[PDB]
């Protein structure tokens, strides 16, 4: 089997991407944020505290003939941005892009933090990291990918995110029309439950490539590129008037600037992030200070290849017995 779904930016900055997902029978279509940095499929629901719902579409298990309470199971998750959610668990049929899983754990939120409530466009998350990070207790649950894997033509999914445009998530096949050149595969460590890999270095603009190992995660659920402070300082030093602002919470730059590209290494291959991908616009409406898309990881504890980086590539998440990541230009 295979599946193929379009993913759409939620706003004009590509802050996140949503993908329609069918849950239950008859189908209830929710727009979920596919997150390769977490392992829970959770949704706004008929159980979510009413004051915490503001425009989201909700899953109502009582209206699904295939929903079953997963008795006693609870979940609670906290993300790297400080947001959180928790609740109870149903099993139900879940389809993405024509690929169906029966018996998928659908984590129904009873509580969500303010950042979720305030984002009316995101109806929940679909985690695509390793199932070792799933938060359901007392019986840990599998991701949609892990449940689908045995049915798929190839044990892979691909992320092809757009810059200010829709893109595609494919399951079970690699669309050879969706990228240019060849795919470069690199080793993955699953020891922390992430798609963790080691980049071979970087370049700023037209500068020379610096060969250096940068361990980090491929995380579709993170907007920006978070890298070591040395690398980030080297990038922003090439932009007149850029500075790190403790008041704003990262590097800002004059909106009048033209940003350089940023290149990262994948083995002997190179992925180039155009400068415009690194512009996240005014810090507040009408400001002439703009927020940067490359930020320091120093306060996180991990480097994160978020959407700024991943949208510059066709990315293969290879879930074979020995997992690997692949990157191609496009």
């Amino acid at each position: 089997s295979t599946g193929s779904a379009t993913t759409t930016p939620i706003d004009s900055l590509d802050d996140a991407y949503i993908t329609p997902v069918q849950i239950g029978t008859p189908a209830q279509t929710l727009n979920l944020d596919f997150d390769t940095g977490s392992s829970d499929l959770w949704v706004f629901s008929s159980e979510t505290t009413a004051s915490e719902v503001d425009g989201q579409t909700i899953y109502t298990p009582s209206k699904s003939t295939t929903a079953k309470l997963l008795s006693g199971a609870t979940w609670s998750i906290s993300y790297g941005d400080g947001s959180s959610s928790s609740g109870d668990v149903y099993t139900d049929t879940v389809s993405v892009g024509g690929l169906t899983v029966t018996g998928q754990a659908v984590e129904s939120a009873k509580k969500v933090s303010s950042s979720f409530t305030e984002d009316s466009t995101i109806d929940g998350l679909l985690g695509l990291a390793f199932s070792t990070l799933n938060t359901v207790s007392p019986t840990q649950q599998k991701t949609f990918f892990d449940n689908a894997k045995a049915s798929l033509d190839s044990p892979v999914f691909t992320a092809d995110l757009g810059y200010h445009a829709p893109g595609t998530y494919n399951f079970g096949f690699i669309d050879t029309t969706a990228y240019t050149g060849s795919i470069t595969y690199t080793a993955v460590s699953t020891k922390q439950g992430f798609w963790e890999w080691t980049s071979t270095g970087y370049a700023v603009g037209s500068g020379t490539f610096k060969s250096t190992s940068i361990d980090g995660i491929a995380d579709t659920g993170t907007t920006l590129l978070y890298l070591p402070a040395t690398v980030v300082s080297a990038y922003w030093a090439q932009v007149s008037g850029a500075k790190s602002s403790s008041s704003v919470g990262g590097y800002v730059f004059p909106c009048s600037a033209t940003l350089p590209s940023f290149t990262f290494g994948v083995g002997s291959a190179r992925i180039v992030i155009p400068g415009d991908y690194i512009d996240f616009g005014p810090i507040s409406t009408g400001s002439s200070s703009c927020f940067g898309g490359i930020q320091s990881s120093a306060g996180i504890g991990i480097n994160i290849f978020g959407d700024v980086a991943l949208k510059a590539a066709f990315v293969v998440f290879n879930g074979a017995t020995t997992p690997t990541l692949g990157f191609a230009s496009k």
